């Protein structure tokens, strides 16, 4: 069983490298962030450009949606995160506290907290309503590449160039688990599975790994792509077949069968490193986004 993702739309508009694409929880919208300091909103089903959101003083590495598809948070080189009202485009809060570039961000499912990771080697947990920093976790000893809440928001997973992936108790800020590798290549990406039982982690040695969080055991490895420089975002695809989806430094989107680990599709068309991919919440739709020699987002659709 293989997917048949085919190109549907190419979304042009960003004037510099695109860093992150995310589908709204309600499936309605795609948000993109870019080195051009802009957030753009696009229709998920027709690819139609909606609006430009601006205010960051420097490039934006990441953007994430609240549970109600009404708010966005962005992580910038200007050392801030911003919370935005999607419908008005207005900046609601500026989250200040990191001492350097902010690279990654997420709302908890309840969408009252935001977690961020920074070049400053810390993970911060912020109050959505007030914008105040609630906790600063001495998370890592190198830049933090990814931060993600599990399904009930009770855990955070973080990854860093220090070679570790850590799991944190949200309430107390205590580290519950460290995943260590003997060679410790930089961990460039991490995310929980939809059910929260597993973690998917990328390392900068051309490798994706599925870890049993509960047991601390690697269950799967996914290879064949190129990933030795960029923090490339990867995904579980669960709407049709059960896939792993990633960008790659050879300008392709890679799709693997989660259980067998076999490459099932490679998506051709981008003209630069595919740094971001997103999987639609309800439909078999992938968004992909590439760096400065491409600057476009592509939307792909499959029957399974
Ligand atoms: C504005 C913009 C546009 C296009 C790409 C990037 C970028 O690549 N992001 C970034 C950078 C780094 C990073 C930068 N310096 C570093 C210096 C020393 C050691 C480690 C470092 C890690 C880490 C993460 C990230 N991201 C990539 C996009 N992703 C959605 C979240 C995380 C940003
Ligand atoms: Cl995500």
């Amino acid at each position: 069983v293989k997917p048949n993702y085919a190109l549907k739309f190419t979304l042009a508009g960003h004037t510099k490298a695109v860093s992150s694409v995310k589908f709204s929880p309600n499936g309605e919208w795609l948000a993109s962030s870019s080195a051009d300091k802009l957030i753009k909103i696009w229709g998920a089903y027709d690819g139609k450009f909606e609006k430009t959101i601006s205010g960051h003083k420097l490039g934006i590495s990441d953007v994430a949606w609240s549970s109600d598809s009404n708010l966005l948070v962005s992580a910038s080189d200007d050392k801030t995160l911003k919370i935005w009202d999607v419908s008005s485009g207005k900046c609601l809060k500026t989250l200040k506290g990191h001492s350097n570039y902010v690279f990654c961000c997420n709302f908890n499912p309840q969408s009252n907290l935001i977690v961020s990771g920074s070049f400053d080697e810390s993970v911060r947990i912020w109050d959505v309503k007030t914008g105040k920093c609630l906790k600063t976790l001495p998370a890592h000893s190198d830049p933090v590449s990814a931060v993600h809440f599990n399904r009930d928001g009770s855990l955070i997973v973080s990854s860093s160039y220090d070679g570790l992936c850590r799991i944190w108790d949200t309430a107390s800020g205590q580290c519950l688990k460290t995943l260590i590798d003997d060679d410790n290549p930089p961990v460039s990406f991490v995310k929980f599975s939809p059910n929260g039982k597993y973690i998917l982690a990328a390392t900068l040695d051309n490798t994706l790994k599925l870890w049993d969080y509960s047991k601390g055991k690697c269950l799967k490895t996914y290879t064949g792509h190129k990933n030795e420089k960029y923090c490339i975002f990867a995904n579980f695809s669960v709407t049709g077949g059960k896939w792993i989806v990633s960008g790659s430094e050879d300008n392709l989107v890679y799709i693997w069968n989660l259980q067998t680990k076999e490459i099932v599709q490679k998506l051709q068309g981008h003209t630069d490193v595919v740094i971001s991919t997103a999987c639609h919440p309800t439909e078999n739709i992938i968004a992909s986004a590439a760096l400065e020699n491409d600057k476009t987002i592509k939307l792909w659709k499959s029957d399974c």
